[PDB]
């Protein structure tokens, strides 16, 4: 929109936002002691948030209202209503506060990227970080340096491995992504629909958004063809969970179209589904992605101008425009009879319902108003970012090499990922209090370190090889830190392949033939084809370290030297190179279609051979896994569904059966243990998924000898499939619960009865209406 | 459904309900101090109503749930949750309580029917009557004799004059019907979205329902074709006001289909309009009219069986089935996977959200739990039934004959409405504490009475004629009491004509030839063609008495003797009889169409010549009417909508300007004065309405020589029209506010600027899918 020359947003993946949208605002709180509003209903603490918000907007002139239909809410000086910035970010720590150059509020804790947080498979870990981010976010708010709402979390799934933003997500599995959303949102908002909101959270991006730019398919003009079945079974569950169970107070609509219609002008998505089917809060508000309302016009061409795009987005259910479409066109839209003042007011009343519920009109004694810089120091000082990295690092391969022998007194650190700063933080990060590179990790672990760059991330020169080989000879063992970073994968930048970049592999190879202990760190969010490192016996060890944040190097060093043990596991498939070549990344169809070239997408449908599988992880010890009841027997569907469901809003929310096992440490070392429980079945229509996650746990501190019992509730909804109309359906038949990919322990069960619908999928009568 | 032989419900207008549906239930309160629920969250006053109802429904087995999806909620004995009857009535007093044979709770105050109540043009009276009914209803509830929800009020409009149930409505105008609704509902529920619901009210019948059976066109199979424009402009505004302004907790969906879809299976009506456009409470429930859900299958044929009809109605938004469709066919629907459990629980949670907010779970100490029979006696003592009748009686013709001259000491009371009991009460009525005939009216008034039946209401016989004529001659003045009653107009029974029944006119005529003073009383809800009474100069006076309730007699006599002066006005048109002959009554098109024979419907569109007019009424006195400013001047549409609207949810709720007159009693008798304020315009699209009510009021006790300020807020929204797509639009152009039908006072104003939309009307994507 603010382009200075012709820009084709069918190909360009970054909008040109006007400065008003990008303007950071100085936060203050309205005054209900003596300001113009003190004697009005908005300051009456005995009325609902909706009545108080409604009374507030009633005072505005139209000009003042429109100034507050955008993310950069300019306020109303006349009523002592401050400017308010809706655009906050908390992907993995405070992301978009008004950071001071130095001193107080110059940094906030930078936790690992979500792709790495999820790998820990510790639902409590995700919760605890949210609580920490939530507190730091409040410290910034209370020093007038931020809002009380953030555009987090990303609960899209890493469907296709090229996605430049898959690093922001809890991986390719809807079940794990759902649980991520629930724990983070409940942590951000300060409880399950609680009396006072701590921080207003925002599930993004709703929906069908999992491509930036692959082969010039710009997110801003993408129209994704998705079946009601896959929309229901895959693309929306995390949103259903955020909306229905986490009681998320906000949803951001995506840039893309789905079945002809941009998300933010999509009645079916916003009204029929989110509002009429997923029980989105009565007072909840929808925010456009920055520029998304403009995109309904340019380049989707769903609306013929920015005034019609504004009208179509408001009438569909987009409450706040991240952008300048509402602010600069909602007046045109009104004068052209495209919307009513009441339409434009609906979005603002909803926003301020949430701010009232966050104590915004309640003065200095309100909840959370007492949080200071000292709470950022104290919460950071817990070093949960270190802990998070230590739990989330994944061992893909090991032959006794790790941990490092008593013998190894010196070690050669090599590769483009050894000497790094902000590479640790992935994206949507704020200034961190420090950044410990892997190099600085090993120096601090007290081994003699010999550094050599060797190669740059995307180099074809051998210039650096000589110096690296000679450093590797000096030393007792080789740590090679390579992979990808945001120079390869970022927002507006999908990968065009899923292979290691440059000549990093060529260098790892030469280091293999030196009879030296060779450890490879594969870093980045997306997965790279490590097939060559798999079937090469001289590469001893392989670690996926994702994006491990402010203390990543202490974490990686401490895993390697065995000061801590790894238990993390992959939360995406590592596909072979050819996967990214054989069918287009903008084909949303998950089910294998031989005619098209689609081998089926995600662990659930893929009919080729992963290099490393979704769920794959290793430990510095061995586990004996087994169970009391290895056939939990039959259950009647009509019986399960027709008993009381005391404690649950929905019958299908109940535990169908526990998955139980015993897990004994039968190896050298103390360690944590992670489990991912899958189901598979021939129940329901063909085709059939291979398996699908229905739970996960992390057991802690298993000394050798020690046993702990793993207990994973399989809920009724978790084993239901989905029909051709999108209804979630319990089908009768034969089911197996398998522990990890090796199927350590198998509990079988039969669903007896007739089919039952547990969620009715509304018909889409609006998308293609004439 | 419960028919013992074939019944064609396309012609038969009464459903055959199974007894479970018709069963009265012994009301009681769950025990949150001691019962099974005491330990559960439904008994926790920290939580919202929705969280409590939800927790409650979470304890049920499916079977128990399914048993509580119909009006006759059989309860859950396992949790000590009593049976609960959703089917209460309070059209114009307590109507479906478990009345006892005699003693305490054997009657309730029976007010005049709504059609007369409205003719008073006293919105305060409508509110006070509703507060009394609310108090009496809670007295019945506290005694274990009724629920805390009622299927009231009827805010359909008396669109066509043959309608059997127009008697139940505030007449043919959408504005008056809106205000009636707002005042009755806010009175029933005990405020505007109050902390504790007094009585849950139910706006009916939504929507497009204003025919029973005319020409064998049965309400149960009628598929009415309505334009989005007229659906938005005429047929839904009272429901908009009930939902958005009064905050009604319940809405009844109608028996009929509109544009191919039964209302209780109408997603457009229940979700897109009522829930997504009209701001219906997020805890509000939709009740089906008794049988309506069955009717989706038989005879509409929208569903192909009663399980499918049940599924289709739950998924549209019909929460509670008055009937046995849900109770007996929900399981078949669930097992044939037409609905989830969760779909079936949605409706019951909504109902129980409302019962939680009515204090149903909060024990003996909650608000309204202390009301007793004592409170029925005192509210009835106030005699608002009598006041209401006095304010609602409409004087049509008069030549000074009325009031009755001090001379006249004896009177011949004649006609079929003279000696009556339950005719005073119209329909949907419980037992009265007493019923005062017109005949009893005159005996009590002190005059000597000469009663003669003359003729029966519907009669081909001259048998009683001579006896009546004798009574007349042997007396100073003749009072004829005639018209229609619920033997002509009732539920399931439209009229087939709009003319006086039998030979009442033939007899009235002969009574006029005796040159004694002759006063005529046209009774009933429907108007009846009195052109022959107008033109007959020997008919001194003509009164419309409607259905004046328990004290109708004392009201009519006190008006006629002059112990009280009338002020009421018709709230329907009195059409010529040909009106019911030229076009089919099933045509919903309000605008005149010359190709179809449609002269236009109601005062707003009627091209013909009413016998008497919507708003017509006379006083026992004369009035001088004037205003300082006859040109209010110019208002810019954009200016009016772009300023603050402090105190109002929507900008359009703001007063555009006050219509403002001076009214002086220039006659010999004290009177109340009633004003209807009409707008007419050349703005917006063609055709143009003749006019439409934007306001009304009634001023009290104007003694002769006294003057009073008439001040009627004219709201921005009340002068907005409606485009071809159904949008509510303020149009720029020329406007005039006229006082009463003679336009005693005309105030001009002009709307300048561009067309603004004040209500975006959603597109119907689901009806034709
Ligand atoms: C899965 O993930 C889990 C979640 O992350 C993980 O559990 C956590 O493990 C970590 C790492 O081992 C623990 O971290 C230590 O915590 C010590 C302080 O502990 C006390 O406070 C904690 C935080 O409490 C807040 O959050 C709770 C959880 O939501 C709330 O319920 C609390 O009310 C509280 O909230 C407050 O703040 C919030 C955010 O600001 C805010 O929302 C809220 O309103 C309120 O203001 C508690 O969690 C903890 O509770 C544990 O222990 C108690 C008993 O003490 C039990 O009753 C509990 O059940 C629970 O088990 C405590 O109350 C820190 O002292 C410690 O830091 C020191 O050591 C680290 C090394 O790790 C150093 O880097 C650091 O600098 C510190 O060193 C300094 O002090 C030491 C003193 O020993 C000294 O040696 C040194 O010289 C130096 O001076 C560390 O951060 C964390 O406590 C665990 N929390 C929870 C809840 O689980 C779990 O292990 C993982 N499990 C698996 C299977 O992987
Ligand atoms: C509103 O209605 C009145 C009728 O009450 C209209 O009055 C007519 O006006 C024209 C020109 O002003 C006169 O020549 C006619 O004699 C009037 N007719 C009658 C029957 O009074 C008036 O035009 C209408 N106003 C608008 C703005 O449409
Ligand atoms: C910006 O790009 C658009 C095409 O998306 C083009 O229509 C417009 O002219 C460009 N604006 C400027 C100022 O170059
Ligand atoms: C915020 O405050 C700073 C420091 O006083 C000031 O310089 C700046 O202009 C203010 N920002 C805005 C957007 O007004
Ligand atoms: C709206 O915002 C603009 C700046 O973008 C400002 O100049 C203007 O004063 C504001 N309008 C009103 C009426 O406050
Ligand atoms: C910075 O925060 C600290 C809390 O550790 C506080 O002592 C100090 O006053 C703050 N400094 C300023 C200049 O606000
Ligand atoms: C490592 O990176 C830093 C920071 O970008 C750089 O200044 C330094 O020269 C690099 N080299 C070594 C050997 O650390
Ligand atoms: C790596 O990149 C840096 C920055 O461009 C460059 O100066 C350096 O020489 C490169 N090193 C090698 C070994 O190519
Ligand atoms: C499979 O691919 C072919 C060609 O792309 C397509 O016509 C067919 O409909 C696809 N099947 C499905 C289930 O989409
Ligand atoms: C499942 O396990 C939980 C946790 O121990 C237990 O409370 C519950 O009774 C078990 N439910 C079933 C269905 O076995
Ligand atoms: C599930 O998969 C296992 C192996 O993964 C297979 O042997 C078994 O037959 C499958 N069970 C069902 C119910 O499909
Ligand atoms: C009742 O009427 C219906 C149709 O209206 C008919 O199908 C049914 O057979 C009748 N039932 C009995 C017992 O006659
Ligand atoms: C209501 O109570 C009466 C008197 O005890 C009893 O005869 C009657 O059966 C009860 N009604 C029901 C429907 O159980
Ligand atoms: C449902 O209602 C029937 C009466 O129509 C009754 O026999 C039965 O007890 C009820 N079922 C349950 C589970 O309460
Ligand atoms: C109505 O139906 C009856 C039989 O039910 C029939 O005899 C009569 O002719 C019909 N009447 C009209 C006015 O169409
Ligand atoms: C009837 O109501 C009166 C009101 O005063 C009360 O005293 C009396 O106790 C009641 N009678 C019965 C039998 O409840
Ligand atoms: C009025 O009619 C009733 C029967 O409806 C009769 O018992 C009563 O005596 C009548 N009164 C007179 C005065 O005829
Ligand atoms: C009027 O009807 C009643 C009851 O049917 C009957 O007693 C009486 O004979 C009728 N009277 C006349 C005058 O027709
Ligand atoms: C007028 O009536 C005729 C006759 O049925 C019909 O064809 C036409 O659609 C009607 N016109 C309008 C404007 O409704
Ligand atoms: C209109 O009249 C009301 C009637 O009481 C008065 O209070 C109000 O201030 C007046 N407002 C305007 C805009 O004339």
């Amino acid at each position: 929109q603010a382009n200075t020359s012709y820009t084709d947003y069918n190909v360009e993946a970054n909008p040109d936002l006007f400065p008003l949208c990008l303007q950071h605002l100085n936060a203050s709180f309205p005054d209900c002691a003596s300001g113009p509003l003190s004697l009005t209903p908005v300051c009456d603490r005995s009325l609902s948030p909706k009545d108080r918000a409604t009374a507030l907007v009633s005072l505005f002139t139209f000009d003042e209202l429109v100034n507050n239909t955008g993310n950069t809410g300019l306020g109303v000086s006349r009523l002592g209503l401050p400017n308010y910035q809706v655009w906050g970010e908390a992907l993995h720590g405070v992301g978009r506060a008004n950071f001071v150059e130095s001193g107080n509020f110059s940094w906030a804790t930078s936790f690992p990227m979500p792709i790495t947080m999820m790998a820990a498979l510790n639902k409590t870990l995700i919760h605890q970080i949210g609580t920490i981010v939530s507190t730091q976010l409040r410290a910034f708010s209370n020093a007038g340096l931020g809002g009380v709402d953030v555009y987090s979390p990303n609960i899209n799934t890493f469907r296709h491995p090229v996605w430049g933003r898959g690093q922001e997500t809890p991986g390719e599995d809807a079940f794990l992504t759902s649980v991520y959303g629930y724990e983070y949102i409940t942590a951000l908002q300060g409880g399950v629909d609680p009396e006072t909101l701590k921080i207003i959270a925002t599930a993004k991006h709703y929906a069908g958004y999992d491509i930036e730019s692959w082969n010039n398919h710009s997110r801003l003009g993408n129209d994704m063809q998705i079946t009601q079945q896959e929309l229901s079974e895959y693309y929306t569950p995390p949103f259903i969970v955020a909306s229905r169970d986490a009681k998320v107070r906000s949803v951001m609509c995506s840039y893309n179209a789905v079945n002809g219609v941009p998300s933010c002008a999509n009645k079916f998505f916003l009204q029929t589904l989110l509002r009429d089917t997923f029980e989105f809060s009565e007072d909840g508000y929808v925010s456009g992605d920055c520029g998304a309302v403009y995109n309904v016009w340019n380049p989707h061409g769903y609306a013929s101008n920015e005034a019609a795009a504004s009208a179509d987005s408001i009438l569909a259910g987009t409450d706040i425009d991240c952008g300048t479409s509402y602010q600069w066109h909602s007046e045109d839209a009104f004068e052209d009879s495209l919307v009513s003042r009441s339409d434009i007011e609906r979005g603002v009343i909803r926003l301020y319902s949430n701010l009232v519920q966050a104590g915004y009109f309640d003065g200095e004694d309100a909840p959370y108003r007492d949080i200071t810089w000292d709470d950022v120091l104290s919460t950071d000082a817990w070093n949960i970012a270190y802990e998070a990295a230590v739990e989330g690092i994944v061992l893909l391969k090991n032959d006794e090499t790790l941990p490092l022998s008593k013998d190894i007194k010196s070690v050669a650190v090599i590769g483009p990922w050894a000497n790094v700063t902000e590479e640790l933080q992935g994206n949507y990060f704020g200034p961190a209090p420090y950044l410990i590179s892997p190099l600085t990790g090993f120096r601090d672990s007290g081994l003699d370190v010999h550094y050599a760059l060797g190669t740059n991330l995307t180099s074809h020169s051998t210039s650096g090889f000589e110096e690296a080989l000679t450093a590797a000879k000096q030393a007792d063992a080789i740590i090679f830190a390579g992979g990808i970073d945001n120079t390869i994968e970022a927002e507006a930048m999908d990968r065009e392949n899923i292979t290691w970049p440059g000549n990093q592999l060529d260098l790892i190879s030469k280091l293999s033939e030196l009879g030296k202990p060779l450890v490879v760190l594969q870093m980045g969010g997306g997965q790279v084809d490590s097939s060559s490192l798999k079937d090469n016996d001289n590469v001893n060890a392989l670690i996926w370290g994702g994006y491990p944040g402010q203390s990543g190097g202490h974490a990686l060093a401490d895993i390697i030297t065995g000061k801590r043990a790894p238990a993390g596991r992959l939360v995406t498939t590592q596909y072979p190179a050819e996967y990214a070549e054989v069918f287009p990344a903008i084909d949303m169809n998950l089910r294998p279609n031989e005619t098209s070239g689609n081998p089926g997408q995600t662990y659930m449908w893929y009919t080729g051979t992963p290099v490393y599988e979704f769920g794959h992880g290793l430990f510095y010890t061995t586990f004996e896994e087994s169970t009391e009841t290895t056939d939990a027997g039959s259950f009647n569907i009509q019986t399960v569904l027709t008993t009381p469901h005391s404690g649950y809003e929905h019958a299908q929310q109940k535990t169908l059966l526990n998955f139980t096992a015993t897990v004994k440490n039968t190896g050298e070392r103390e360690s944590d243990y992670t489990a991912l429980v899958y189901v598979n079945t021939t129940a329901g229509p063909a085709p059939y998924p291979k398996k699908w996650v229905v739970g996960f746990d992390r057991l802690g501190g298993l000394e050798p000898g020690d046993s702990q019992t793993l207990t994973v509730p399989v809920t009724v909804e978790s084993v239901a499939r989905t029909d051709e109309q999108g209804n979630r359906v319990l089908y009768p038949g034969s089911y197996e619960l398998a522990l990890n990919n090796e199927r350590s322990v198998v509990v079988k069960f039969e669903l007896k009865g007739e089919e039952a619908v547990i969620l009715s999928w509304p018909e889409d009568t609006t998308s293609d209406f004439v």
